[PDB]
């Protein structure tokens, strides 16, 4: 076969789809809603209420918005670092490189325009009391789901062969 070192034009279609998703409903909820509204999607289950968090995960940090533009700096530099040195010809570890990368850029962008972050995803079906979040967010947890999967199950790898 003829193997391939980056596939780059899937990973950029990854992060522009997700990043305009992102941007698409935050913007729509902040124009179309008050804060505190919520709308029922599937009741009991989903809601869309919007929401706003100055903060990281679980409000913490709240109110700190220069450390966020310095460590999101730091992981987006490091994520195209690790592209290019540690994830060529692998299309799995590209395409959660990527999903982290929209993700960061996602929130970034909101915190540098507005100084907080716009959140509408009410759910209990990842948990009960599970904070409201956006697209950005779950394109995060993806990536680094994916991330230690890679990883963890390359620790069951080490077989001598690889040819029959
Ligand atoms: C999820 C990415 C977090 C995102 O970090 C970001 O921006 C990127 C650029 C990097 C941060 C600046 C650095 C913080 C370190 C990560 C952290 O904090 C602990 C890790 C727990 C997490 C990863 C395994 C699981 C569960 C959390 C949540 C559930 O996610 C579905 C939180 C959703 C709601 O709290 C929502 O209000 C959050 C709000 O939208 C702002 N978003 C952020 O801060
Ligand atoms: C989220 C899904 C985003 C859509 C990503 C699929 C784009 C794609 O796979 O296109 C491959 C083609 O070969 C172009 O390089
Ligand atoms: C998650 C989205 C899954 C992205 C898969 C896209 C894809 O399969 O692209 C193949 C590539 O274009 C050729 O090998
Ligand atoms: C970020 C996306 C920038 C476009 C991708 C790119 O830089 O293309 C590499 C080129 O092939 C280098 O020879
Ligand atoms: C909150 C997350 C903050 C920073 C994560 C950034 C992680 C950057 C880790 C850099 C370590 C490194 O690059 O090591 C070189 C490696 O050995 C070459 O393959
Ligand atoms: C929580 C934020 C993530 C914790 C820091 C990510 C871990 C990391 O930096 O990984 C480096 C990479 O694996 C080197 O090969
Ligand atoms: C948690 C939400 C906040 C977001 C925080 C994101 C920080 C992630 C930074 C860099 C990840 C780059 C992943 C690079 C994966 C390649 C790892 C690798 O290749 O290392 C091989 C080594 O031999 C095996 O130990
Ligand atoms: C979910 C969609 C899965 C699509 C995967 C396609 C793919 O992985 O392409 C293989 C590549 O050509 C070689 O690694
Ligand atoms: C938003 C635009 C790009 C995000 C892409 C995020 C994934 C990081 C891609 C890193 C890259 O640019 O790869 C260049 C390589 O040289 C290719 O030949
Ligand atoms: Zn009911
Ligand atoms: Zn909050």
């Amino acid at each position: 076969h003829m193997h391939k070192k980056y596939f780059i034009g899937t990973s950029i279609l990854i992060a522009v789809f997700v990043v305009i998703f992102d941007q698409v409903t935050k913007y729509i909820i902040a124009t179309t809603m008050k804060i505190g509204d919520s709308f029922e999607v599937i009741p009991h289950f989903l809601n869309i209420t919007s929401h706003r968090n100055n903060g990281a995960a679980w409000g913490i940090l709240s109110g700190k918005m220069t450390f966020f533009f310095i460590i999101t700096i730091i992981i987006l530099i490091a994520l195209v670092y690790f592209f290019i040195k540690d994830a060529q010809y692998n299309l799995f570890m590209q395409v959660a490189i990527s999903l982290l990368f929209a993700g960061a850029l996602g929130n970034f962008i909101d915190r540098v325009l507005t100084g907080e972050v716009v959140d509408f995803i009410d759910t209990n079906i990842f948990g009960y009391d599970f904070p409201i979040f956006n697209i950005a967010d779950s394109s995060l947890t993806i990536g680094v789901i994916l991330i230690i999967i890679a990883l963890l199950k390359d620790t069951s790898n080490k077989k001598e062969k690889e040819v029959k």
